[PDB]
Parts: C-alpha cells; structure tokens; sequence
C-alpha cells in the first residue's frame, strides 16, 4: 500500500484497502474508515465491483434520469465517491469550511454551501434523491462565482466545478455528447 493519503497527498495515520494499494486518513476516505472489517475495501473498489456485476451500467445515460434516481445505496456509493473526487483537487481546500461574505460592493448567497456541510449531508442520509446532492455541490461554485463578481478568484469555482462536472459523467456513465 501507498505511504501517503490518496485524497490529501500527505503521510499520516493511515487505513489501507486489502484489495488495492491506497491508503487514506480517516475523515478523508468517504465514508469515514470502519472501525473493524477485515478485510475492507476502499471507495474505489467497492466502485469497481459494481461495474464488474452490471457491465451495462457503463452505456450511457441521460442526466435528468440520473438525478432523479432515489439515493438507495449504489447512488448513496456514487454520490459518496464523487464527493471524495471533488476533495482529492488541492483547491477544495477553498470549499471545505463555513464561508464568510464581507466584501465591498457584493452580497453575500442566500444559501451558504460547502463541501463538508455536503459530506454530513450524505452521511446522515438527508438526501433522497440524487438530484438534492447535486444541486448542493452546484450551489457551492453558483454562490463562489456570484460574490466574487470579476476577480480573478471566481476563477477557482470555475476549475474545481470543472473537476465535478468531469467526475459526475465518469462515475453516473452520462451518454458523451458533443
Ligand atoms: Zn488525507
Ligand atoms: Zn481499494
Ligand atoms: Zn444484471
């Protein structure tokens, strides 16, 4: 197994998967490492053997079918993962914690959003469809790009949301599209 987290890239107090080689800090895999469970798989593997049981579940699909599947546990699982995506980006750091908003010239949202307000979301099973998990993880780069106007700084919503987007089409198998 790996010597460093493959959400944070950093040495630590790690769990390895028994059946690939990454390692993960506790509060970075999603969900949190069980306590007990030999073996245990990560994220990534448990993804894998989804697809490995229903390799049909790779041709494509439409996003507003997507969304509005309820969150039983193979989505609770994508939702998890894709999550977990969005974390690995080094700039997430930006979307983690409680923002603030006191900026001249500018509002803050109506609905504050960051990712581990999203993160307790699915851990205590708030969301019931898809759908709710998504438009929260869209709320968080919609409300970024609103307040911070024309700075550059809106720029980083831009990438990180990219990172979800991309991530999104991998893990749900969305038909390609031009
Ligand atoms: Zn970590
Ligand atoms: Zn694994
Ligand atoms: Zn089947």
């Amino acid at each position: 197994n790996s010597n460093i987290c493959e959400v944070c890239n950093k040495w630590g107090r790690l769990f390895c998967c028994d059946t690939c080689p990454r390692s993960f800090h506790e509060h970075c895999h999603i969900p949190s490492v069980e306590a007990n469970k030999n073996p245990w798989s990560c994220i990534f593997c448990r993804i894998k053997t989804i697809q490995e049981r229903c390799p049909e579940s790779q041709s494509g699909h439409q996003e507003s079918e997507v969304l509005m599947r309820q969150m039983l546990p193979e989505e609770q699982l994508k939702c998890e993962f894709l999550l977990l995506k969005v974390y690995c980006d080094s700039k997430s750091c930006f979307f983690a914690s409680e923002p603030y908003y006191n900026r001249e010239g500018s509002q803050g949202p109506q609905k504050p959003m960051w990712l581990n307000k999203v993160k307790t979301s699915l851990n205590e099973q708030m969301y019931t469809r898809v759908e709710g998990f998504v438009q929260d993880m869209r709320l968080i780069f919609h409300n970024h790009k609103e307040f911070y106007r024309e700075d550059k700084f809106t720029r980083l919503g831009i990438q990180v949301q990219d990172i979800f987007e991309k991530n999104f089409r991998n893990i749900f198998a969305i038909q390609e599209t031009s």
